[PDB]
């Protein structure tokens, strides 16, 4: 099966001596898939740990590639970089030209192998949305900003932006080129309240259709770069904490837990009434768990939630329309 699958990947230390003088403190260590802290006796168990020598590259072909090739056959896949602010949820995500997200990859990928495939037809469009403060944005535009989540799909009552731009690529070099403009376009928006970055969730997804030489082939695939952990989460005002971060977490719990049918809250906000089906529902999804060896709180807030994660129960089916 493996319908779910968690990784965590450790952020380099740009030293071993610096920042406080003569150096800061590392609180944690990986050896062969497990992380562990310094002096203490908390431990982490997962099936695959990424160390700061591994590249994006290999993050890449070890976790996503499976899901791109299932996004291929009909599956609706979803992967999530979760963490804490700076631990290297966008530079996993987006990257740099020198070294390539997953987002670009995966897009790129798609392209080479579609063409493995003559027999049948290929369609492809893509979205790119903004979630902040409890509302979503269009970031392929105009301005009308704030969109309501419909229900409408009938077929499975399934989940949807009211209409949000979705455009339709041919060649990756299009689709690269609309991210371009949607990241651009991220700051006409910066200045309602800044760093708005470090506190907001973005969704680049791609629906993918086929058929070959009368049933469509159809899958939904959803790249998402998540909101700092530091603002996750019986408390007063000691931090200050997102919505759907909170409600993320709780969602998690519940379903590891054997909660099922409704006692799982996916309304309580935007990001968990979206990205519904992708926790515990009809997809493949991933996590990928961002972390700073330096960090200590922050770094076991996220790995308490990856680790729970790891118990979620997915039950994905390829997507074949008459
Ligand atoms: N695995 C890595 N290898 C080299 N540099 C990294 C890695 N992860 C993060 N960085 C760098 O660390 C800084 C933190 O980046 P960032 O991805 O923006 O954090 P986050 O998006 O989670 O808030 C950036 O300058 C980024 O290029
Ligand atoms: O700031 S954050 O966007 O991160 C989360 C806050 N936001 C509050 C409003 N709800 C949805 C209500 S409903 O639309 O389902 O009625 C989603 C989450
Ligand atoms: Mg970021």
């Amino acid at each position: 099966e493996g319908a779910v699958a968690v990784c965590v990947r450790v952020r380099p230390l740009n030293s071993r001596e610096e920042s406080l003088g003569e150096t800061a403190q590392v609180y944690w260590k990986t050896d062969n898939n497990v992380i562990y802290q310094v002096d203490g006796s908390k431990s982490f168990n997962f099936d695959r740990v990424f160390h700061g020598n591994e590249t994006t590259k290999n993050v890449y072909e070890e976790i996503a590639a499976p899901i791109i090739d299932s996004a291929i056959q009909g599956y609706n896949g979803t992967i999530f970089a979760y963490g804490q602010t700076a631990s290297g949820k966008t530079y996993t995500m987006m990257g740099s030209e020198d070294h390539l997200g997953v987002i670009p990859r995966a897009i790129h990928d798609i392209f080479q192998k579609i063409k493995k495939f003559p027999d049948r037809e290929f369609l492809l469009r893509v979205s790119y949305m903004e979630i902040y403060n409890e509302t979503i944005t269009d970031l392929l535009c105009g301005t009308q900003k704030m969109k309501p989540l419909i229900i409408r799909e009938d077929v499975n009552r399934n989940v949807y932006v009211a209409d949000l731009t979705e455009e339709v690529v041919y060649t990756s070099e299009m689709a690269l080129k609309w991210i371009t403009k949607g990241e651009k376009s991220r700051h006409y928006g910066e200045t309602k309240m800044n760093q708005r970055s470090s506190r907001s969730h973005t969704i680049f997804r791609m629906i993918l259709e086929s058929r070959e030489k009368g049933s469509v082939k159809v899958s939904h695939l959803n790249l998402v770069d998540l909101a700092g952990s530091e603002r996750a989460a019986r408390l007063k005002e000691g931090c200050n904490i997102n919505r759907s971060l909170f409600i993320l977490g709780q969602v998690i719990k519940k379903l590891s837990d054997g909660q099922v049918g409704g006692f799982i809250n996916y309304r309580d906000s935007k990001l968990t009434r979206i990205l519904q089906n992708s926790l515990g529902g009809n997809a493949k999804t991933r996590i990928i768990c961002t972390i700073t060896p330096v960090s200590f709180d922050e770094t076991l807030t996220a790995l308490q939630f990856a680790s729970t994660a790891k118990y979620m129960k997915n039950t994905p089916y390829v997507n074949e329309v008459s």
